[PDB]
């Protein structure tokens, strides 16, 4: 999926920055466990889009939407591990993959009452803060 | 995507039928809002898929695998709706929009769980009925499937003994108190059972047999 796939590869990217790590298109595609064609097909849909240019030294460097593209998507990633682990007491072993699936299908909406019903949305379950929260308007 | 498109195309047929009309393509099309030559194109990708035929009156009526797939996505669905009314406290104009798109991310696990946090789940907020949870355990899983590489502790839904012909392990499980109701840890590594401080290894037919539920 178009976006999905889009908001994968920039949340991916934002971990790797995270990470202390350099956002490599060879990083992401072992790191999405993906074919360096795709990432390249991908990556050069998302160039298109104006989301990330690859610097001169081959590195991706996310456009001011692409980025905050990615910290909504992370923002919204956590804010489900929150939910997940806080509320609902979903396995911790399974929090994150299903964190990654509501990612997508999360909205600002549910983000901004979450941080209104959640006890603490400074960081996720797994020790990362929750970025944009104010971008979010909360 | 191929999947989602089919999870949405079933929980239609079945809002359909629960309310009373017709599966017809035209009726589909008109509440998905999509064209009747995709809907055409995407019912016979079912059919080929074996989750539904299209009738005498041209209706589309689900097979049985289909309708226990309608059914499962109606119940995250439905699952999502309380969860975002109950808990999140979402606008009420806004849970149906994204319980859609919700009820295509939830897994079993997280409905089991909500099953559990919430206050009651006989129907939505919407008046429909909450649907399959008898199906969602809230029988149990072959213990083959749900042995996980981890030892997770879970719990003994049915032995099934009676279709055994390798009768060698009874008196094993007998000893390590492992019985129905039996709270057992279960991991792949073959798949061993563990209770009383007794374990038990178990072999290919017990382990496709002896069916396990989430504690």
């Amino acid at each position: 999926d178009l976006v999905d796939t889009t908001e994968m590869y920039l949340r991916t990217i934002y971990e790797l920055e995270e990470e202390g790590v350099t956002p490599l298109r060879a990083r992401i595609a072992e790191r999405l466990e993906q074919s360096g064609p795709t990432v390249s097909q991908t990556v050069a849909r998302m160039e298109r889009d104006g989301l990330v240019v690859v610097a001169s030294d081959r590195s991706l460097q996310m456009t001011p939407t692409g980025r905050t593209l990615a910290t909504a998507v992370m923002r919204k990633h956590r804010l489900a591990e929150r939910l997940l682990t806080d509320i609902i007491g979903l396995d911790i072993n399974k929090v994150h993959d299903e964190a990654s699936r509501w990612e997508h299908v999360m909205s600002d909406e549910v983000e901004r009452r979450l941080v209104k019903v959640l006890k603490d949305v400074s960081r996720s379950p797994f020790g990362n803060p929750i970025p944009g929260l104010d971008e979010l308007g909360v």
